[PDB]
DNA sequence: GTCCGATCAACTGTAGTTAAGCTGGTAAGAGCCTGACCGAGTAGTGTAGTGGGTGACCATACGCGAAACTCAGGTGCTGCAATCT
């Protein structure tokens, strides 16, 4: 209580190690369900009114120990990765439908969304940064998933060991949905992973977002 | 250590005891070589035990391949509805 921050308003166990990610689904119809994910790989939702009587099991992930997590409040879904290199969502109503939104060749490291519209903005740890429409997903049918679902990559950095140069490439690239994809782990240079990614969320700056990588290089785009 | 000089016998003048080997027929020393009898010597042997290394068989390990099982791709009609007519 931040009016009252001498003593919690309860201190429960609800996972073996390190909790990485705590996120609110908050809705004008139901409950406020929080979510969490740690290194022992459990995503677990649940209603703070009472833990042990609510609490739920969305997967059991490899231990990960980056694993980004955000609501999309536009269509009710929690978006995450899996600790390796998928993009999933998963209702809060509904743990059981959780579906894949896009596949990547290194992690998903950061991920994020706006509270005026249903874009997903994701990057890997291979510097690649990709953005995809995740109500196309959750509000249509199961059917043509594996083609009327689709991803763009709107920017990649790429590094020369010997050149030294960060090397920014503008050039879009379609990549459709693989459903029965591997994981995979491309390893890559150090500077180039992306460390944030957020939208502006206000309606004059709604089409304007910003990312990051690990060596400094901060980047804005007003998309028009 | 040495000094005097008495004194058994050293080294000095002639008067009287010792072998060697002849005639032999002979038994006496000193002896030789084969043989036998036990003690000791040369030395490989007779049980008996400690250690080691070889051989067989196993299972444990990874790593590549083989088939298993789960979960979701894909086929094709047609019940039902909507575009063109």
């Amino acid at each position: 209580d931040l009016t009252d921050p001498e003593v919690p308003s309860f201190y429960d166990q609800v996972h073996d190690s390190y909790i990485l990610s705590v996120s609110t689904a908050y809705s004008d119809f139901e409950d406020t369900v929080v979510s969490t994910v740690a290194v022992d790989g459990y995503f677990y939702i649940f209603n703070p009114k009472d833990i042990a009587t609510t609490k739920t099991t969305v997967s059991r992930f490899r231990g990960s120990n980056l694993v980004p997590v955000v609501y999309c409040p536009q269509i009710y879904s929690y978006i995450y990765s899996d600790g390796a290199s998928s993009l999933r969502a998963v209702p809060s109503r509904a743990a059981f439908a959780v579906h894949p939104l896009v596949s990547r060749e290194t992690t998903i490291t950061a991920i994020g969304v706006s509270r005026l519209h249903p874009m997903v903005l994701a990057g890997s740890a291979d510097g690649s940064l990709i953005i995809t429409n995740a109500a196309r997903r959750l509000l249509h049918g199961i059917k043509n998933s594996s083609a009327t679902q689709k991803s763009l990559r709107l920017w990649k950095w790429d590094y020369s060991i010997k050149d030294d140069k960060y090397r920014i490439d503008s050039s879009y690239e379609v990549y459709p949905l693989t459903v029965n994809d591997v994981s995979k782990a491309k390893i890559d240079a150090h500077g180039i992973n992306i460390t944030c990614t957020k939208w502006n969320e206000t309606s004059a700056g709604g089409k304007c977002y910003a990312f990051s990588n690990s060596a400094g290089l901060l980047t804005l785009e007003y998309l028009s």
